[PDB]
């Protein structure tokens, strides 16, 4: 049939207390990192780009549109 309910994506492993939900999955509170400074993006959040979970610094330091705009 099928083997537990909601685990994490990240390693693997099952989720047993808190779990956090992100990219349509859930996580755990270490393991859903930025994806250019692998912060923690529990608590403080996370932001969805290219498909990558990134957190508001990095996010915006990307995003972040050139300086140079006509
Ligand atoms: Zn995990
Ligand atoms: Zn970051």
């Amino acid at each position: 049939g099928s083997s537990g309910s909601s685990g994490c994506h990240q390693c693997g492993e099952f989720i047993i207390g808190r779990v956090i939900k992100a990219m349509n999955n859930s996580w755990h509170p270490e393991c859903f990192r930025c994806d250019l400074c692998q912060e923690v993006l529990a608590d403080i959040g996370f932001v969805k780009n290219a498909g990558r979970h990134l957190c508001r610094p990095c996010h915006n330091r990307e995003k972040a549109s050139g300086p140079s705009s006509g």
